[PDB]
RNA sequence: AUUCCGGUUGAUCCUGCCGGAGGCCACUGCUAUGGGGGUCCGACUAAGCCAUGCGAGUCAAGGGGGCGUCCCUUCUGGGACGCC
């Protein structure tokens, strides 16, 4: 409820500016599942705060990674922050951002606001030989994400086994909603940014994937939020 | 738990190895109140050398004898009873 009236204010206080904004505020749209795949631009964080307000809580917001970063100057070193955070609601839909600033305030703040803009949306399910069960816990499927060196493979798992996976991967696939994978990693996964990307690319994988209408009931597929 | 983290740069991304983090076995510093169960305790170097004690005996219903007790007939000798 709390979360509801906070989308109550934001909308009584938010002006729209792009065509997307604009539908949000009349009320064409009333439901985050509508403004994926029809391949709008998402420019403005007001969207994302209305239709899906929960992931304004702390505890759905982290920041994966803070980086000190120098360039030289004749006059000295000119020092810059680099913040990797992560939002997003633990029923299916999560995002990554990254923010530069002058400071880490600033560059969380900027951080924040790039993930809210680059939320996307995942499909859960279980497809572990060990688990066969219809619960939306884990991926329903395998599958693979690439970014710079590291490659990351996410196996389903059966319920009760914990998140198989490097500290950022778990956060991550906390905040997305998953809670059951196995992972295979290749690279250098030390790079935080690199592994918080394929991480994110494995996740984003699962919509890439042909299924057969017989294979939702399998696995209990379910799309963004689930029966909640 | 089908996992990672630290280290090449003014700063970034790689390859590459080194180190942390777990289990088991052998020595070893400090320390120690109990009870049960087990197939643990001079294997690693010397299958090197040994004082002393013990670790393979049993059969009297296979045989002839010696010792001692008794019942004795009675110099003879018979029979039981054990021990050597
Ligand atoms: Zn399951």
């Amino acid at each position: 409820q709390e979360w509801k009236e906070y989308a109550k204010r934001v909308l009584d206080e938010w002006e729209p500016k792009t065509k997307l904004g604009m539908m949000v505020k009349e009320g064409q749209i009333t439901d985050i599942h509508e403004i994926f795949r029809r391949g709008y631009q998402i420019k403005e964080p007001e969207i994302i705060d209305v239709l899906l307000p929960e992931v304004n809580a702390r505890e759905n917001q982290e920041v994966l990674d803070i980086a000190l970063t120098v360039r030289m100057t004749d006059s000295g070193r000119r020092v810059r922050f680099r913040v990797l955070a992560a939002v997003g609601n633990r029923d299916g839909y999560v995002g990554l951002g990254i923010g530069h600033g002058k400071e880490v305030g600033i560059a969380i703040r900027k951080a924040i606001n790039y993930a809210k803009l680059n939320i996307i949306e995942i499909k859960r399910g279980c497809g572990s030989w060990e688990c066969r069960c219809r619960r939306p816990h884990s991926v329903p499927f395998a599958v693979e994400g690439k970014e710079g060196s590291v490659r990351v493979r996410l196996i389903p798992g059966p319920r009760g086994l914990g998140l198989v996976i490097g500290d950022v991967g778990k956060k991550i696939l906390r905040l997305a909603g998953v809670q059951d994978v196995w992972s295979q990693t290749f690279g250098e996964t030390r790079t935080t940014v690199n592994f918080a990307k394929a991480v994110f690319n494995a996740l984003y994988n699962t919509n890439r994937v042909a299924i057969s209408p017989e294979m939702i009931e399998r696995y209990g597929i379910v799309v963004g939020r689930a029966m909640p």
